[PDB]
């Protein structure tokens, strides 16, 4: 996150951190969010050999009793995610057993509306991710305020698309999700909206999120199936 404020710990008990294991090179992290007592929500270009999910956490350094690590059983990337494009970079994982509610543990299920977000609103996002070009991960998490754009203003990003993505953050500012962040939720009014996908490697906004309204119907299929 950069341009943002440290969270208020334990404030979106949702939250969830990601390291993400391949054959061939060191852990990778990503974040996410629990929908389900025993499934987190991230983005497909999260998916790895083997993923560890860590709820309860504020600072990713400091291991307390809020904290759940948590086994990931199985990884239901989207059919169509396009690793050339990033079209409809979403995944599911369903965790080994169910999460324990805590103050600091909860999940955010998703509202029966499934409303199309028009820009112009702001909505907030948080993650552990590198808070400038040149600045590693944050220890804590941190959250910012971001401006919905018109789609016109992703268009630099030659697969962006208005159906399937939000484009998120006001170019004018510093202000923005960055690396790190991936696969972290965007809330609008307390509500998921979107997950953090791809920008520039310079940081300049906006960044290109996931628009979860379009792949509700999919969600649900997952869910009721597993
Ligand atoms: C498992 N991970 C994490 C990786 O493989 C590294 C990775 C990242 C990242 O480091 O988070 N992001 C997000 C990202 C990258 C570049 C610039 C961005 C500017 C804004 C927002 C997000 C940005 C990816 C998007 C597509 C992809 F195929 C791979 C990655
Ligand atoms: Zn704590």
């Amino acid at each position: 996150i950069i341009g943002g404020t440290e969270s208020k710990p334990h404030s979106r008990p949702y939250m969830a951190y990601l390291e993400i294991v391949t054959s061939n090179g060191p852990s990778k992290f990503c974040g996410g969010f629990l929908i389900r007592r025993n499934f987190v929500l991230t983005a497909a270009h999260c998916a790895g050999r083997s993923i560890t999910v860590t709820l309860g956490a504020h600072n990713i350094t400091e291991e307390e009793d809020t904290w759940q690590k948590l086994e990931v059983i199985k990884q239901f990337r989207h059919p169509k995610y396009n690793t050339s494009t990033l079209h409809h970079d979403i995944m599911l994982l369903k965790l080994k057993e169910k999460a324990s509610l805590t103050l600091a543990v909860g999940t955010l299920p998703f509202p029966s509306q499934k409303n199309f977000v028009p820009p112009g609103r702001m909505c907030r996002v948080a993650g552990w991710g590198r808070t400038g070009v040149l600045k590693p991960g944050s220890d804590t998490l941190q959250e910012v305020k971001l401006r919905l754009m018109d789609p016109q203003a992703c268009s630099h990003f030659r697969d962006f698309d208005h159906n399937l993505q939000l484009c998120v953050g006001n170019p004018r500012k510093t202000k923005s999700a960055f690396k790190g962040d991936s696969g972290g939720p965007l809330l609008c009014a307390g509500v998921a909206q979107g997950i953090v996908s791809y920008g520039r490697s310079d940081a300049k906004p906006p960044a290109v999120f996931t628009r979860i309204s379009h792949y509700r119907p999919w969600i649900n299929q997952i869910l009721q199936a597993n």
